[PDB]
């Protein structure tokens, strides 16, 4: 049967246990949250949702027993007041606990990172943890990349899901587009628009959503479940993920086949000079910030 | 196509909307908000999960005659006391006006507080014929039961029968003559379980929710969307909504049979003399909470 | 993740294959079948579809060691009378072998006709307990029963309530005194509709399409898939399945309660004396049918 | 509301209303077919199937005023025991008729033509009705991309929806991989095996299902099913199926943008100077083969 959990309950985590609720993905889903009442809110509140839902799906709250045989462990926990990078601080000094529970319950699947800053955290969590590093993966710019989409998309009135390419190296600051692999309608679109202009909307885009709400989880959330759905099914589908690649020596966003045990292969670019560059700034970056946190823990 | 709008992107609104973007239910969605940057931050961010979601959905915000060929709206609006009143019937006022300007000819689906009274005053200030015009009632409220009886029993919650009645978010029941679990009716199980219990968990339930969330959604979001599936595929299902019997002349919960075009037929439940009473009881309460509001418009 | 192996992919086996797959709803498919080029085709076929359809989904063919981690198994297999029985249970036994050398152990679901006969050689095979083995039984009469008295009262089948008991194919009855439609009992309704026309209507339709198509397959399918839903979810739901009752000591169709575990519990329908009757009467048939073809054995 | 039609519930038939009544896609289901017992029947199977369904549906037969109002029309007539080119005398006979009766609903969206050969006969599906040439088109080579990344998928141990890349041409004849299209984990797969392998294994693969059970049908049925969504839900999703481009000036398989009104809009490929080639070698069988017909 398929069983996910769900760390940290918040706009993100709880957005995602409605995605994966709302089409029965999951039999079994365990909930866990620091805040004991906010998590018993939302267990309750979508056991009130059973009798009226399509699908059945069972609901456990703070039990790390629990995850023991679960397929996918998503990580969404964090204080987006501090991001009303700078949440380092916060989640920094949550992977210690967290991992080491996650550690101890006897859990083997994937577990799938979104708490930020997304490339760092997830690093920790695989140093913590002792973890394989193919298990360990982020959403990194897969949203990203879904942004750029979104906005290709919007310019050309196209589906965005017909929009193909990548955006690559460190969320949330140094990721860029890799406009060497966008391709819409059957040409590559460095040769047709402002790229800069759509690459502005995909960048900012992020920062009107938080700000115009106060944080962002839909597009975020779809993701995770993008990539739970991989893992459980073992598609072998190549994602844009937080995953470290034997070249970089760092965690950092860079399209991998995922599956049932996590990174079973790296995919290979042919990246401009100009792209490389980028990338391996955002590698430097990561790397740095890591460097100084991880003696904390 | 199915088309539906959503008045009032807040807590329940937006996962109404995200219940039926991650299932890909409808084609098209309007989304209306009297918050400019909340309801553009939803579409974006919505909007963003379309690049890695398996169906896709069109959003429109703040378009009023793009209501005009939706299959079903769903609303989520809802001295000092007298002022209240007078602000509540004006909103409904404003936003039924404008629907009923739109074009609109499908049905309205009201999520509000007091339910039974926002749907009459929404039915009394468009003109929509009052089949057309339905609230969610009790529909939470049995599914609160459902959840209580099945943990009693260690039964799926939808294998439990029965209704509640009357006023929800005041004098509504549970129809125990109604509850059937497990081939037997639960009244002779009491009679050889403790309903009083039973009863008083699903109300705790929801004060539960309330105490650690500040609010619920999904529970209700859910609710609305069940309705909404048997409005477009003109299911002729029996649910307990709020609607407008003959007999009550007054809007209150009881089962009704749903299709394309509203309720299409009532139910006849043999209640005992004690529930026939409490019903009564119920629909005098609302008679006079709708004069008052009405009075104010 | 969630597995399922399907033995026998002929008409209903194929038809419970792609109603799983245009779902999504498991991860690993198993096919068992004598015909290699069948079987072959099928898999390859459904291959072809995967980069159309919007969930993955992995098949393997004819390999018995593959079932050991299955969650459920469905099982379509079903002078000269005396040869057939002969034949019907060697292959009974042959499957029943290796499924149980398979080190498969998850709930058996089995379709065929006989289906109660059988489902009880099967476990009589096997050595499974009787609670991890069940037929579908008379869910396919129930829902044939429910779209005869909806399409009568225009209603949407899934808000009839009441079932079919006893014998798939031969002495099952209605159990009239547990059908309800519209918050009332039917016989009342009956007392002031002609339920003999109903019952025959029902039966008639499933003669339809028999002389249509020359087989059944959509709606015996989709009672399996709902059985297998229930285990996997670990649902607690109530189902009318051909299982094995202390009361009763031989398999027959009787709502029961389904989990994760197969038959968690039983239920205790109040049924009138004519109706106790042909259920027992129902009973002694299926019971003598086995004895004779276990002797074949 | 959502409408589908479909005319014809043989195996590809009955295939596509299992899809979508599994999933619960439509809320009204227009089931057409000549032979009366066989659509009567099914229908049946599936209102039998509807309580123990999470999604209602709702299912007429034979009704061509039930058609007004249908969102999408998928023709999946003909006869596989000819399969077993040979459907092109029969199925052009029925076309007149069809064709005629759906025009005459009232029936106003996209048509999505199955039947065999699938270019000639959207041809003349769109030549018969008057229906405008972009919302009329066929499933064409978006079963053969399929195949294609199957095969390609099973060589790299990769998800098929992972490979990219068309298959152009007349499905079932001059039909061709583009392989300067396809690429697998992010370089071009004529970078990277033998394509000709996996190139007879994406063609014959229609045979092998074809002679292992008689007929196909999850294959195309899901390809129809991909195209109705993306019309429905006014996608703009680049499909490659059967659409008359006007450098062709034919029904032919090539990328082409699906929504609500049908084709909405033309890619445009780089395709290499052999690839030009065939191309216009597949334009040139489907057009003559068309003006033989009528
Ligand atoms: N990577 C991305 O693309 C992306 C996008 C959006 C948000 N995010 C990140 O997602 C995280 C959560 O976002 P949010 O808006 O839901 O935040 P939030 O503040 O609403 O929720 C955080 C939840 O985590 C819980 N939590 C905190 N510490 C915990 C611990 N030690 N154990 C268990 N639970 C704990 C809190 O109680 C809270 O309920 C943040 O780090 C935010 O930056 C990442
Ligand atoms: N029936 C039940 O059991 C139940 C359960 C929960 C909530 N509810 C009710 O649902 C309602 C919604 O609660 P919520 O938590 O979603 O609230 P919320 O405060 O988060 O959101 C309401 C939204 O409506 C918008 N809005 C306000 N006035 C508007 C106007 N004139 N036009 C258009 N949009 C307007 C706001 O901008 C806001 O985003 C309340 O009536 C609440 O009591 C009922
Ligand atoms: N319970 C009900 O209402 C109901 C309804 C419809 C059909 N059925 C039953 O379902 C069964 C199957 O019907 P169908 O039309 O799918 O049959 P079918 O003839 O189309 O196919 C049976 C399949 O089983 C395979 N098979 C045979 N022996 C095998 C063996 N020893 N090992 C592995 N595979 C083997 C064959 O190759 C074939 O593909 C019959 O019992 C039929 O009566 C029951
Ligand atoms: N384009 C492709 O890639 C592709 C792939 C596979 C199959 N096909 C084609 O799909 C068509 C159907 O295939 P099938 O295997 O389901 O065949 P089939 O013979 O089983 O089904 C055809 C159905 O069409 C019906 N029919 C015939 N003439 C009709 C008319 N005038 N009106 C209404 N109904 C009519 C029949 O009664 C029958 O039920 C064939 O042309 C086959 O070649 C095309």
């Amino acid at each position: 049967a398929r069983k996910i959990g769900i760390i940290g309950l918040g706009n993100v985590g709880a957005a995602v246990a409605h995605g994966l609720i709302a089409q029965g993905v999951a039999d079994d889903y365990v909930f866990i949250d620091a805040n004991e009442a906010k998590v018993k809110a939302d267990q309750i509140d979508f056991q009130d949702a059973m009798a009226n839902l399509e699908a059945h799906g069972n609901i456990v709250i703070n039990d790390w027993a629990a995850l023991a045989d679960a397929d996918v462990v998503i990580s969404t926990l964090g204080n987006i007041k501090l991001q009303q990078f700078a949440e380092l601080k916060f989640t920094s000094s949550m992977v210690q606990s967290v991992g080491t529970n996650l550690k101890e319950s006897g859990f083997h699947g994937v577990l799938v990172v979104i708490s930020n800053p997304v490339d760092v955290i997830t690093a920790l969590f695989q140093h913590v943890t002792g973890f394989p590093a193919h298990k360990v993966i982020g959403t990194g710019t897969l949203l990203d990349t879904a942004r750029m989409q979104r906005a290709v998309g919007e310019a050309f009135d196209l589906d965005p899901r017909s929009v193909s390419g990548y955006n690559l190296g460190e969320h949330g600051n140094s990721q860029f587009v890799a406009w060497s692999t966008v391709r819409v309608m059957g040409q590559p679109i460095v040769t047709l628009i402002d790229l800069a202009a759509i690459e502005e909307e995909a960048r900012k885009g992020g920062f009107t959503v938080l700000n115009g709400k106060g944080y962002t989880s839909y597009g975020v959330a779809t993701s995770a479940i993008r990539i739970a759905k991989a893992v459980m099914a073992d598609a072998h589908a190549e994602l844009v993920v937080s995953n470290r690649r034997d070249d970089m020596g760092m965690y950092l966003s860079y399209p991998a086949i995922i599956g049932r045990d996590g990174v079973l292969a790296e995919t290979t670019l042919d990246l401009t000079t100009d792209e490389q560059e980028k990338l391996l700034q955002s590698r430097d970056y990561i790397q740095q910030r890591f460097d100084e946190i991880v003696d904390t823990l």
